[PDB]
């Protein structure tokens, strides 16, 4: 029951797909691999089929290959990206080379939209509860999105959001350097190294984007990685001796210890003019000790989110294995653990 494959050239590579994806039109490339705009005739849905590069030319590109597609078959929920389709032209494993990733086609995503545009607050609170329900979704089965930015997340029309681009690949320094949108939303601790992160990291990131909804404004827009410690410092205040200790790295922790101490500032008088359950809420996200960050479960049930949040539907997810992360490896039997994952691959309903 293999579908038939035609062949046509793109994004200057030959891309070979079932005859269900019509009107293939090359949108983006990266180093990653090539994404073509399509529609699916088989479930009338405008799509991205993206096609990886290279897959598995090394034992690093082969596993994060494997990652990526076990990540996205993992995804089950409404504010989340999944798996639409996952298809290879090849009848074999020994013929297996190229892996095809179908998922559903977003209008835009948030930087695209509300760039230099401040939302109403009812606008902020259905954009933020949709993020913190898919992040207990995505927490729930020890996943960490790492990555989470405005342009990770896709909205449409009806401004239903999905958040998508899971970090699968440490981003290079050179991509983390300088006055970048790349280093903006992450949490002080992944930005220098400072500890062993957990997801907590992710909920620094939605504080960072509904700050940013809220005023229009980017919260820490750093111009290298100590001014926007200082920014974000400056802000939150420095670190007590509480979390000092918490600090293994002792060159971060000396470096720490020479910055002018800082009290925390009075969000009331930064944010002004914002509904004050706003306020509170950026409050306990923006916590510099990770370990005191409200997470996104306590979130969904904090008053901002009165209006949309219901605890009879708000899901978790099935229970992920990534005991495979520890797994070593070589470059061919990571091929062969993704030829399993694509022809085991199962359409959503
Ligand atoms: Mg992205
Ligand atoms: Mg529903």
């Amino acid at each position: 029951e293999r579908p038939t494959f035609y062949r046509q050239e793109l994004n200057k590579t030959i891309w070979e797909v079932p005859e269900r994806y019509q009107n293939l039109s090359p949108v983006g490339s990266g180093a990653y691999g090539s994404v073509c705009a399509a529609f699916d005739t088989k479930t009338g849905l405008r799509v991205a089929v993206k096609k990886l590069s290279r897959p598995f030319q090394s034992i690093i590109h082969a596993k994060r290959t494997y990652r990526e597609l076990r990540l996205l078959k993992h995804m089950k929920h409404e504010n989340v990206i999944g798996l639409l389709d996952v298809f290879t032209p090849a009848r074999s494993l020994e013929e297996f080379n190229d892996v095809y990733l179908v998922t559903h086609l977003m209008g835009a995503d948030l930087n695209n939209i509300v760039k230099c545009q401040k939302l109403t607050d009812d606008h902020v609170q259905f954009l933020i509860y949709q993020i913190l329900r898919g992040l207990k979704y995505i927490h729930s089965a020890d996943i960490i999105h790492r990555d989470l930015k405005p342009s990770n997340l896709a909205v449409n029309e009806d401004s239903e959001l999905k958040i998508l681009d899971f970090g699968l690949a440490r981003h290079t320094d050179d991509e983390m350097t300088g006055y970048v949108a790349t280093r903006w939303y992450r949490a002080p601790e992944i930005m220098l190294n400072w500890m062993h992160y957990n997801q907590t990291v992710d909920i620094w990131s939605v504080g960072c984007i509904m700050a940013e909804l809220l005023t229009g404004r980017t919260l820490f827009p750093g111009t290298d990685h100590i001014d926007q410690l200082k920014l974000i410092l400056r802000l939150v205040g420095t670190p007590g001796a509480e979390l000092l200790k918490k600090i293994s790295s002792e060159s971060a922790r000396n470096y720490i210890q020479s910055l002018t101490q800082m009290p925390k500032m009075n969000f009331a008088n930064v944010f002004i003019g914002a509904n004050p359950l706003a306020v509170d809420l950026l409050e306990k996200m923006l916590v510099l000790d990770s370990d005191k960050r409200i997470t996104a479960a306590q979130a969904l049930a904090h008053a901002y989110f009165a209006q949309y949040h219901d605890p009879d539907d708000e899901p978790v997810a099935d229970p992920y294995d990534q005991s495979f992360e520890s797994r070593d490896l070589l470059i061919d039997e990571w091929k062969s653990l993704t030829y399993d994952e694509v022809i085991s691959f199962v359409p959503p309903p």
